[PDB]
Parts: structure tokens; C-alpha cells; sequence
């Protein structure tokens, strides 16, 4: 049940899901992040099936990230979010069709 293609799955699939979140977050979008809620659990789980260490931090700075969301701090929950993803080596999307706000519509920029 556990392979290289399981935790490339999971990695690929659910930390792009997480790095999605990288507007929510900017706009204090709190709704979106607990959206994805089994996005973290999934990621937690598929890309560290064995290593309890890595899972057991992970699922802590999940916890650290709706900590932040619940205090309402913007700012918090970026820090939070950022320091998940530095952790856990996923990295964030291509900022280039994050030409966000640059002359295109909001129904472009987020379709």
C-alpha cells in the first residue's frame, strides 16, 4: 500500500493543493485553508508513511497554521503557512500566472 509512487502521489496532488493557498492567504481567506483540510491530512500521511518524526512535525505545524486561523491573525496563519511548506519541502506554484492585479480581471486572474 506504500510505494515511491504512493508518496510521489501524495506529494505532488496534495502539496500542490497546499500551495494553491498561496492567494488565500495573502487576502486573509481563512475559508479556503480549512477547505483544504484533508489536503494537509493526506500530504501528512502520504508523504510520510513511515517516518513518524516528519508526520508527527508535520501534523504540528498544521495545527500551528489553524491555531493562526482561529487567533484571525493574517499574518500568523502566513507565517504559519510558510513555515509548513519550508518544512516539508513543498514548493510554492509558479508566480507568473500569479500576474495577479497586474492589468488582467479578478475572473482572470483566479479562473
Amino acid at each position: 500500500a506504500v510505494s515511491s509512487a504512493t508518496i510521489n502521489r501524495a506529494r505532488g496532488l496534495y502539496g500542490d493543493r497546499i500551495a494553491a493557498l498561496k492567494d488565500a492567504v495573502a487576502a486573509g481567506d481563512f475559508k479556503a485553508i480549512a477547505e483544504e483540510k484533508n489536503a494537509f491530512i493526506l500530504f501528512n500521511s502520504g508523504a510520510y508513511p513511515t517516518n513518524k518524526a516528519k508526520k508527527n512535525a508535520a501534523i504540528a505545524q498544521t495545527n500551528e497554521i489553524f491555531k493562526a486561523i482561529r487567533s484571525g491573525d493574517k499574518a500568523a496563519v502566513k507565517s504559519a503557512y510558510d513555515a509548513y511548506m519550508a518544512a516539508n519541502e513543498i514548493r510554492p506554484l509558479p508566480e507568473i500566472n500569479s500576474n495577479v492585479g497586474q492589468g488582467y480581471s479578478s475572473e482572470f486572474d483566479f479562473r
